[PDB]
């Protein structure tokens, strides 16, 4: 039994499907091995799966989004190294987009294989909303405000937001920053240089935040909405709100959730320009996929990289196609007008291909003993506890 | 019953003792455990202890030095936070320097019991060399060039040095930077910001090096001389090299190597000050303790706690004293009169206990991914691979 710890949100559904498909499989037959999913609340992921690693019952694959969030069991000694493995198996190697494979790696040695939908951040909206008050997708900031101000007025939410987790009030400032600053502004912060929050260009982020957010642009009571209950999603699709800034996985959770309104009133642009700003619009932020890593202690490595080649497969592309998710296997691209929306699919598909720059998600991006106190610091901003300057002196001192 | 793993020098025979007592007590039958030490050469340990770490046999307790060594393991969840363990039980709450169980510490959650000497670097020297030659230990840094010059004249190697292992020569460089610049200028550094490489006194602290080595200071074959293996202490204790700069082990080194010269012939003395620096003069570098980590995933944590109370007590602090090491206990300073240099002990407590700062070896004080590309470039330092502007250069690249 190879035990697959996954974070459980309803995109989970595609790995059970790929964890009875493999079970019935004769590559599963040939290795003696079964797979089981353990699936966990989304809500406490990086908490529970640290947990787990710890324990004598430690998965032994895992869930993962790269970068900070493996590179402390990396330096424990708790991951097998994947860069030989990939090499030699031919189905794996030449499996997933490289650039994919590259955002699974740490110091030049691939620890991941992909295994959902490319997940840039993208400003999704309500096409009925929209039509019934004469806006259009904002190409700029100052068009963002003026949907912003006049869905105010009609008594829509002007953007969805989901509080609760946090991470969903990071986003605004991803894109913030890397419009007015460019990309080496997180760079230098990712990298451990806590200075770098002295940076310019986040105060600037800080302050338009709270400008945003002191002139009704989220309502009130944002801070107690939740993303992973599907509370937020459900604001946009009932036209509660008009706009809501999310990773691509939205219009999966969309799709699933309200079909109704994903099949016919759900809208997507990019992240709007900044006037001055000097990032190159092109840049996206998010995640450029989720990864399983494998623990180094597993006692049946061969069976866990078979249930991995399965991550190539058409069956597996498929069944992430379906879901609403754009996948990262190589056989992806030649699939994607049968997608629900290839429209969709296809916006978001070059969006990633042509950006300069992918910003993986902050949170999940530094060094894990950052993670939590760095979203302490981002919700007491949204709330209005710090001043953007306290916001800043705070994240400089970690 | 219970592994632990430890740094396989000379000094691993106080640990052997530990081991033998413990399993002959009857508080280790009490508690259903006996311990086994696993023992691993000095040359690879954090390495082989990684690997450990990652294997199905991972040890119960590891040896460590605090921060960076153990920084990952502790985000891994690899380790048990031992805070309330130390609260709740008599023993181990009342048996350490708390500044001692504080450096064994991260986040403010204790993780490391003490379990060696307390470490400061030294300069060490050999008395019949300066008394044939009619030197004095140098309190200044014009001195030491003076003594430097002097020893050349008389064709003795002025510093013993193992450059094998390298981090002896990063001795001269701590040391260095902390009396040039004081501690902030590591502080930034170890923090994570490696534009803090940039600081004018690492610039002034290699180019000082370089000076050393260009001169004959450390003669000419220093980068094949080992440590460990007992070759740079030989050189001192021979008379072939007047002095050698080194954690404090060294007088517990040269005492079961050497014991006719370490009774009669060693000297001591503080790292000198330095003209034109501004580091408190009083402050020291070197390892604070060796602690033990628990493993999180250790099936008897009672056994384990059990053989950590030993740590505290008189019988492991007596054999830490008679080995040369000045213990952290709160029971040795009125004990240190049992020492084999009760004037040294006593020197070298008061020194520990006065320094306004004590700043951790850099290999183990900075994250686990920069400590071997750090150590690459301190090599091609000395050995005039790199000249100073592309030492900081390149670990301004880290
Ligand atoms: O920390 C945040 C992650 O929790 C978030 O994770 C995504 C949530 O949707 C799932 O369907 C995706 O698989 C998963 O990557 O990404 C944003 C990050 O800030
Ligand atoms: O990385 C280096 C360590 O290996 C060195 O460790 C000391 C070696 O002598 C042993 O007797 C001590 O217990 C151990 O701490 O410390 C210096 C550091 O740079």
């Amino acid at each position: 039994t190879i035990t697959a710890m996954v974070y459980g949100d309803d995109a989970v559904k595609v790995q059970d499907k790929a964890a009875s498909r493999f079970n019935a499989s004769a590559e599963a037959k040939k290795a003696n091995a079964k797979v089981k999913m353990e699936r966990i609340p989304a809500s406490d992921y990086p908490a529970k799966l640290r947990t787990a690693m710890g324990s004598p019952n430690a998965p032994d694959i895992f869930f993962n989004w790269g970068g900070g969030s493996i590179k402390a069991y990396k330096e424990a000694g708790q991951l097998v190294d994947l860069t030989d493995v990939i090499k030699s198996d031919e189905v794996l190697s030449t499996g997933f987009l490289p650039s994919v494979v590259a955002a699974g790696s740490l110091d030049g040695h691939e620890y991941g294989i992909p295994m959902r939908g490319m997940q840039p951040v993208l400003l999704f909206y309500n096409k009925s909303v929209f039509a019934e008050h004469k806006l259009t997708p904002p190409t700029t900031w100052d068009q963002l405000l003026d949907n912003v101000a006049k869905l105010k007025k009609a008594g829509v939410t002007p953007f969805a937001l989901g509080g609760v987790e946090i991470w969903p009030e990071l986003m605004w400032l991803e894109y913030l920053v890397d419009r007015i600053g460019g990309p080496q502004v997180f760079d230098k912060i990712r990298n451990g240089d806590a200075s770098g929050w002295g940076d310019p260009a986040v105060l600037k982020a800080a302050q338009t935040v709270k400008q945003l957010v002191d002139e009704g642009a989220f309502g009130k009571g944002f801070s107690s909405v939740s993303y992973n209950n599907g509370g937020a999603p459900a604001l946009l699709a009932k036209g509660k709100a008009g706009m809501h800034l999310m990773g691509s996985w939205e219009y999966s959770t969309q799709l699933g959730k309200f079909p109704d309104f994903a099949k016919k009133d759900l809208g997507w642009c990019a992240f709007p320009s900044f006037e001055g700003g000097a990032g190159d619009i092109r840049n996206v932020v998010g995640n450029p996929c989720n990864y399983w890593s494998v623990n180094a202690r597993t006692g049946n490595k061969d069976g866990a990289i078979a249930f991995l080649r399965d991550c190539a497969s058409e069956a597996y592309t498929k069944d992430l196609i379906d879901n609403g998710d754009v996948p990262t296997t190589t056989i992806a691209e030649n699939m994607l007008d049968s997608s629900p929306n290839p429209e969709f699919a296809k916006f978001q598909y070059q969006l990633v291909q042509k950006a300069p720059n992918f910003t993986l998600s902050w949170d999940q991006a530094v060094d894990p003993d950052w993670q939590q106190p760095m979203l302490t610091e981002i919700n007491k901003l949204f709330v209005g506890k710090s001043s953007p300057e306290q916001f800043v002196s705070a994240l400089k001192g970690l």
